[PDB]
C-alpha cells in the first residue's frame, strides 16, 4: 500500500524467511540424493521470475542426476539461478528500507520525503481517476502539549496518525508531512467524492476521543483539500491546500475547506 | 549511517557465499571468516551479536565436516544432516539478530541531516543528568526562524538543503560530549553542561550569532537565516518532558519579542533574554 512502518518489517520478516526456508530445500536435495502499487510491482515481478527459474534448475537438476546424464553445467546453472533469486531478494529489500528509513520515528507513519520521491509517480498512475491531496493541521495543538505536557502530545499524534491510518483506503496513504501536519494522498472520480473523503475524516477526528493514561482529550482539525494537475510539482500543490487551509483556521476550524480551479476556496459540508 | 550498510552488505555477502558453500558440498558428493576478524574490535554493545555468530558460523562448518566425512566413509544418518541443518539456521538467526540490532540503534538516526533524533535523547537523558556532576546540564533548545517562509519562497528541496547544512555547522560548533539532536521538522536540541547559569546562557547566545553570521549556499545563491533559541537548567532526577517544555516557554516568548536571541527561564520560571 504501504503506511505503516510496521508493515515493511512483516515483509523484510518473511523475506529472510525465505532465505531460510531455501538453504532447507537445497540441504533436502543433497540429503536425498545421498539417501537414493506500480512502484514496488518491478520488484516482486523480478523476484517471482527468479524464484521459478531457480527452482526450475532444480528440478532439471535432481532429473539429470538420477537418470545418469548429468554434466557439470547443471550444477553451475542451478547455482546461477539461486545467486539470481537472492540478487532479487536483495534488491527488493534494499528498496524496502531506502524508501522505509524516511519513516516517521514517532507516528510510524510514511514522512514527507517519502511523498516527495513518490509524488510525480503517483499523478501519473492516478489517470483514468483525478489525484487530490488532504492537508490536515491539528487544531490548537500548541494548547495541548501547554496544558499536559509533550508526552501526552506525543500520544495525541501517534494516535491521530493511527486513527488517521484506519480510517484511510489502502491505495490512499496518510503521511506526516510536519510537527502536526498530515497529508493524504485521495485517488476520485470528481472534486466532490475528494470533498467527501475530507469532510468525513474531519468529523472522525471530533469523533473519537484520544485515551491517554490520565484520562481523554478531544481535538479536532481543519483540513484543506486540492486538486492535483498533470505535471504539477509538489511543491505548488501543498501550497493550494496550505491556502484553503489557513482560511479555515481564519473562519473557525474543525472543517475541511477546498480550493477550485479558479483558486477560490469554499468550506466542505 | 553509511558504515551500516557497508556492513548489512557484507552480512548479504556472506548468505550468498554460504549458498555456493553447500551447493559444492552438493556438487562434490555427486562427484566471512576472514571479514570477522577485520571489523576492528567494536564496543560493548555490538560483541555479544558478533561473538553470537562467530560462534554459530564456526559450528556450522563444523556439522558440514562432520556431514561430509560421514557421507564419504559410508557411515552417515539422518542425524547428520538434521544436525547440519540446525547449525545452519542458527548461523541464519545470528545474522538476523545482528541484523535488527544495527536497523533499530540506527533507524534513530535521523536520515536528512545525519544528526540524532529525539528517540536517542528520551532513551539517554535520564543518564545524561545523572552523569552531569558535579557540574549543572542544561537544555539549548532551537528553533528557525520563518523557516516555512523558506519553503514557501525556494521550494522543499532548498529547505532540505538548509537544514542539513545548519546541522552539519550545529554539530561542527558544538563540544563533543555535548550532542546536538534534530529533535523536530526545524527544532533541535544541544545538551550543554557547564558550571552556573552564565556559561550555559554564552553557549547558547554565540550558536546564535553563529546561525547569524554564516548564510547557507545553495546551487542557485545565498540563504541567510536565524534561530530563535531557549535554554533552561535541568534539576536532578526531572523528566525530559518537564525541561523542554520549559525550555519551550523561554523559546516562544523570544519569538514573540523578535527573533534572532537566546532566551533563558530561571528557576523561578521567568524568563530574560541573554
Ligand atoms: N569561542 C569559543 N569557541 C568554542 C568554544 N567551545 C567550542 N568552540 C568551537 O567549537 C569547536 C569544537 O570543539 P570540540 O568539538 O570540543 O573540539 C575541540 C576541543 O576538543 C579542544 N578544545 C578547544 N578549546 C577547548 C577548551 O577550552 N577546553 C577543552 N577541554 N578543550 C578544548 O580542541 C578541539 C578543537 O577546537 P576548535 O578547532 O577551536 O573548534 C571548536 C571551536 O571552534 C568556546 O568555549 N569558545
Ligand atoms: N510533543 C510534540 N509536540 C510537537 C511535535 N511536533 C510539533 N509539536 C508542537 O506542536 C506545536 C504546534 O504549534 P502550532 O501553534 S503551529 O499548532 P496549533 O494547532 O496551535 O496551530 P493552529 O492553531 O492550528 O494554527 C508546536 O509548539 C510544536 O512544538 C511532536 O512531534 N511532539
Ligand atoms: N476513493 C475514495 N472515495 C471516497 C472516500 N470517501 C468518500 N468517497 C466517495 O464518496 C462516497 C462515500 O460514501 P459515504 O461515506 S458518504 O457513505 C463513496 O461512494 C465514495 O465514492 C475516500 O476516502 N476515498
Ligand atoms: N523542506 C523541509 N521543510 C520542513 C522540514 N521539517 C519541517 N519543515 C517545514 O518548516 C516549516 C516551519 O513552519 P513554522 O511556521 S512552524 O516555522 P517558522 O520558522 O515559520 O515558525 P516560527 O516563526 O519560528 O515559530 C513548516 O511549514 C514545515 O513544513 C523538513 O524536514 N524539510
Ligand atoms: N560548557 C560550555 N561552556 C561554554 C561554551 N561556550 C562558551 N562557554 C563558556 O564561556 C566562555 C567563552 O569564551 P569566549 O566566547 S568570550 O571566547 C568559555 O570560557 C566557557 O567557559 C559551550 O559551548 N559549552
Ligand atoms: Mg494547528
Ligand atoms: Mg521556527
Ligand atoms: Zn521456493
Ligand atoms: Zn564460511
Amino acid at each position: 500500500a504501504i503506511k505503516k512502518t510496521t508493515e515493511i518489517d512483516a515483509i523484510l520478516l518473511n523475506l529472510n524467511k525465505a532465505i531460510d526456508a531455501h538453504y532447507q530445500w537445497l540441504v533436502s536435495m543433497f540429503h536425498s540424493v545421498v539417501a537414493r502499487d506500480n512502484d514496488e510491482l518491478p520488484y516482486v515481478r523480478l523476484m517471482d521470475s527468479a524464484h521459478q527459474h531457480m527452482h526450475n534448475c532444480g528440478r532439471e537438476l535432481m532429473l539429470a542426476i538420477v537418470e545418469n546424464h548429468w554434466q557439470d553445467a547443471h550444477f553451475d546453472a542451478f547455482q546461477e539461478g539461486l545467486l539470481s533469486f537472492t540478487a532479487a531478494l536483495t534488491d527488493y529489500k534494499i528498496y524496502l528500507l531506502t524508501i522505509r528509513s524516511n519513516m516517521d520515528v514517532l507516528t510510524g507513519l510514511p514522512g514527507r520525503r517519502v511523498l516527495d520521491e513518490s509524488f510525480d509517480h503517483q499523478l501519473r498512475n492516478a489517470e483514468p481517476l483525478n489525484l487530490y491531496l488532504m492537508l490536515l493541521d491539528i487544531d490548537r495543538f500548541k494548547l495541548v502539549n501547554d496544558t499536559y505536557g509533550h508526552l501526552i502530545g506525543d500520544v495525541v499524534l501517534r494516535t491521530l496518525a493511527t486513527y488517521l491510518a484506519s480510517w484511510t483506503r489502502d491505495y490512499e496513504t496518510v503521511y506526516r508531512y510536519g510537527g502536526e501536519e498530515f497529508i493524504i494522498i485521495v485517488k476520485a472520480a470528481n472534486d466532490e467524492e475528494a470533498c467527501r473523503a475530507g469532510v468525513r475524516i474531519c468529523q472522525l477526528v471530533d469523533n473519537h476521543a484520544i485515551t491517554h493514561s490520565e484520562g481523554h482529550i478531544n481535538i479536532t482539525v481543519t483540513a484543506g483539500v486540492s486538486r492535483a494537475f498533470p505535471e504539477e510539482p509538489l511543491d505548488v500543490v501543498i501550497g493550494r491546500a496550505d491556502r484553503a487551509m489557513y482560511e479555515g483556521k481564519q473562519t473557525g476550524r474543525n472543517r475541511c475547506m477546498f480550493i477550485d480551479e479558479q483558486n477560490v476556496i469554499n468550506r466542505v459540508l
